[PDB]
């Protein structure tokens, strides 16, 4: 029921399926232990569910472009068995791979860091060495070289990646280039770089090759490119032999989100659009495209000649067969969270997926039929249940999913309410939608009792948590809400609030409550406005003239914080920073190195910098933290029963999602 998503493409000595791509993406399993083979069956299960073409994390050409010390590199014909390994396990399964090159420039986490000039990147701790003349045809030779080898290996084809802000990026642009040489200076100087890398590929590689370069639209940093240069360089890297152009959003500098769930589904085929009719090449457009339809919107309507999609195969290997048989419904959805693949490959271990526990690690996790049936009982439909009872129950299991509530969901029925993670309906669409499909016998408004139902041969507890009460002086004063209280029970809060306890929860309550009205998640003309982007893409990396837009909040927040540590620095690596500005934007207040007195109707007594202080609020809410709910725990021990704790009734400290659907999955698939 999506014609568009599912059209062959004629690349005039190939064809694609269909017009989906896997983006690439950097698993960390490139420069790991038994990697080939672990990459292999990770692609070929994609490439076994209809992607046309797989784009494969980058990989270094050289020794300077690495991401991190001892980094993914192709330049031996000794590591073309590993890669062999893996083009093989994708053609078995009928599908295509390509590799993409890729030099981190400046933005390698490495002392011997190469750029156009000698400029310091904002987020890296090393200071580049500015490439000589002659070393530049060196990088341009080892691309090259680079290619030839993944030929060798297989490859269908290889991307070179100059997008991001990364090497061939940064000789772009002004903002990282300052050279006077032949590289610098004019934007026809700076294009050299980019062009000169993809004719030496081509050349090397012959004509029967597919070559996608992932053009940089939209930089979004001051002194980026604008929409003309990249019109240029477009038309310039198809006369270079590009088959295919690829769509590159922002740089890991930029200030502004591009992939994170308050980031509107398909927030910038817009951009891609507008290149077409410029070059005659196929455009990939990417970013936020997770669902068919959209997808198949996006192309229906002519955004672009093919969607990319690379966190959303994460989340489900089976996003296209199940698209292409009417079970939409049972797509594991990606929600853009980042917290088991960016936020881990950025601390340098192997990506995983917060839905998707097998993500990566499929051989490693395999699901045996059953070791030997059983009846069990899972006390819980949150995350922690839910993801425990459709893996056993899919395992042959005979499984009762208890829950006191009149829904699935526990506390993702709390989260899905935060502006900006209405992704997290879709998880639960589809938790529901699998309970059905794997047999799973559901019983909502049961609350259950150690006594109450028993008689199941092992039983699991995925009970909840239990918000926890700060014992400060005056806690149950009437201005006093607990965040379940204002964010679950809509309680009524005043103007001006104070807020106790920073951190995931109370940075989700200040979003909610100083929501300016409809969220830009949503809404991509809002989004583009309030961050200020500009739409024409005339101005200088797509930068607006009047900058951001976020608007006031509704009311007057301060969070609080006994820790002296900056407020919102344990957040999510790649997302914490997006929600702190958004916050300071709308004027809320963010203070550490709190100490609480009392709370009176005076309002909130504090000590801050060594002076008390008396915040006149209308209201404090307290997000103090979780602590395990293990009420049926002993009950059930004491009953001399089998039972298992998984989620947050077994640890509560930083036990978020991620943590509690590994945990029941792992219990799933051993049990
Ligand atoms: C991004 C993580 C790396 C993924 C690598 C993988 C490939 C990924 C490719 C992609 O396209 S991912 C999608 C697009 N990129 C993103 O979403 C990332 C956006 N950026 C981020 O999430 C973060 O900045 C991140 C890079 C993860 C971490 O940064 P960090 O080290 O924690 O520092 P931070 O917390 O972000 O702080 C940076 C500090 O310096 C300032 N800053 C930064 N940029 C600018 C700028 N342009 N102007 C002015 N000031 C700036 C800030 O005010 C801040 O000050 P402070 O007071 O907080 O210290 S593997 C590559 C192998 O070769
Ligand atoms: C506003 C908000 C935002 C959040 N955002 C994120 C985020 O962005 N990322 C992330 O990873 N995590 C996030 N979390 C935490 C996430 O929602 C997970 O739900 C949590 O980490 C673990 O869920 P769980 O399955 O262990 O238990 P829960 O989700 O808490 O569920 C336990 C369930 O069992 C039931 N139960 C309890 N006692 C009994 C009994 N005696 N009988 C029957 N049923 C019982 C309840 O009905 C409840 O639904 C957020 C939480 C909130 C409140
Ligand atoms: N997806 C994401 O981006 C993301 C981000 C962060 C967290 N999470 C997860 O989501 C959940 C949210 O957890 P949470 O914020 O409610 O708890 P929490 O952050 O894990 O921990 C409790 C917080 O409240 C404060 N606190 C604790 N005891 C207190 C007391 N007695 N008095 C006053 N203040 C106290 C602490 O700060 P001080 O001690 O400094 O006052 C601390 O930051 C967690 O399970 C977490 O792992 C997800
Ligand atoms: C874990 C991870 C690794 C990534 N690695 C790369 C990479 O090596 N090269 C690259 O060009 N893009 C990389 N990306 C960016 C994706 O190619 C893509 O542009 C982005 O995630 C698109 O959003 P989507 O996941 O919503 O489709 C990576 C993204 C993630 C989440
Ligand atoms: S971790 Fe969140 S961002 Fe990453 S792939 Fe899974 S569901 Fe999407
Ligand atoms: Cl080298
Ligand atoms: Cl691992
Ligand atoms: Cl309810």
């Amino acid at each position: 029921s999506y014609p568009s998503l599912f059209a062959p493409l004629d690349l005039g000595f190939t064809t694609l399926k269909n017009r989906v791509l896997m983006g690439s993406m950097h698993t960390g399993l490139e420069e790991y232990p038994d990697g080939a083979e672990r990459l292999a069956a990770f692609y070929a299960e994609r490439a076994r569910h209809g992607v046309a073409l797989i784009v494969s994390g980058g990989i270094a050409p050289d020794l300077t472009g690495v991401g991190m010390e001892g980094g993914a590199m192709l330049n031996d014909a000794s590591q073309i068995p590993h890669h062999r390994t893996i083009t093989e396990a994708v053609h078995q399964e009928g599908g295509k791979i390509a590799l993409q090159i890729l030099h981190t420039g400046r933005y390698s986490y490495q002392p011997h860091l190469v750029a156009p000039s000698a400029l310091q990147a904002p987020i890296n701790r090393f200071v580049p060495h500015e490439l000589s003349h002659e070393e530049i045809l060196q990088l341009i030779d080892n691309f090259a070289r680079c290619a030839q080898l993944a030929r060798e290996a297989g490859y269908d084809g290889v991307e070179v990646m100059g997008s991001e802000g990364y090497l061939i990026n940064e000789f772009l642009t002004l903002r990282t280039n300052q050279r006077s040489d032949q590289w610098g200076g004019d934007y026809r100087n700076r294009m050299r770089f980019a062009v000169e890398v993809v004719r030496a590929v081509r050349e090397r590689v012959g004509n029967d090759f597919i070559i996608i370069y992932r053009l940089s639209m939209l930089d979004l940093v001051e002194d980026g490119g604008t929409f003309a240069e990249t019109v240029e360089l477009a038309q310039a890297i198809e006369a270079a032999g590009a088959t295919i152009i690829n769509t590159g959003i922002g740089w890991h500098e930029a200030r502004i989100p591009t992939i994170a769930t308050p980031v509107p589904r398909g927030a910038f085929s817009w951009v891609t659009r507008k290149l077409k009719g410029h070059v005659s090449l196929p455009l990939v457009t990417t970013n936020r495209i997770n669902d068919p339809q959209v997808a198949d919107d996006i192309l229906s309507r002519g955004d672009a000649d093919m969607v990319s999609m690379a966190r959303p195969f994460l989340a489900d290997a089976e996003l296209l067969s199940k698209a292409q048989s009417g079970r939409a419904d049972e797509i594991n959805t990606c929600i853009g969270c980042n917290q088991a693949c960016l936020d881990q490959i950025f601390v340098g271990k192997v990506t995983s997926c917060l839905v998707n526990p097998r993500a990566c690690h499929e051989t490693k996790m395999p699901i045996l039929p059953a070791v030997q049936k059983k009846n069990l009982a899972v006390v819980g439909a949150g995350p922690a249940g839910l993801a425990f009872a459709i893996n056993a129950a899919a395992r042959g299991h005979q499984v009762t999913l208890f829950d006191a509530h009149s829904e699935i969901g526990g506390q993702f029925n709390i989260a899905k309410q935060i502006p900006g993670k209405e992704e997290f309906y879709e998880t639960l669409r589809y938790y529901r939608r699998m309970i059905e499909v794997t047999g799973v016998t559901l019983k909502l408004n049961h609350t259950v009792t150690a006594d109450q139902l028993q008689a199941f041969d092992e039983t699991i507890l995925a009970s909840g948590i239990v918000p926890r009460t700060p014992p400060i002086d005056g806690i149950d004063h009437p201005k006093v809400l607990s965040y379940l209280d204002v964010l679950r029970d809509k309680a009524p809060v005043g103007n001006k609030v104070a807020i106790i306890g920073c951190g995931g929860i109370g940075f989700d309550t200040a979003m909610y409550l100083s929501q300016p009205g409809e969220s830009t998640s949503q809404n991509i003309a809002g989004f583009c406005n309030e961050w200020g982007i500009d739409s024409s893409l005339q101005q200088a990396g797509g930068l607006s003239p009047q900058g951001m837009q976020i608007p006031r909040s509704p009311r007057q927040i301060v969070m609080l914080q006994r820790k002296a540590s900056k407020p919102g620095q344990g957040l999510g690596k790649t997302t914490g920073w997006i929600h702190r500005t958004t916050l300071l934007s709308r004027g809320v207040k963010m203070i550490p190195g709190v100490s609480y007195q009392k709370i009176d109707d005076d309002g909130l007594h504090v000590v801050i910098n060594g002076e008390t202080q008396v915040l006149a609020v209308d209201n404090v809410v307290i997000c103090a933290g979780q602590e395990p709910n293990r009420a049926l725990a002993q009950p059930l021990i004491d009953s001399g029963k089998t039972v298992h704790l998984i989620g947050g009734c077994d640890v509560a400290m930083e036990l978020d999602a991620r943590r509690a659907i590994a945990q029941g999955t792992r219990l799933a698939l051993e049990i």
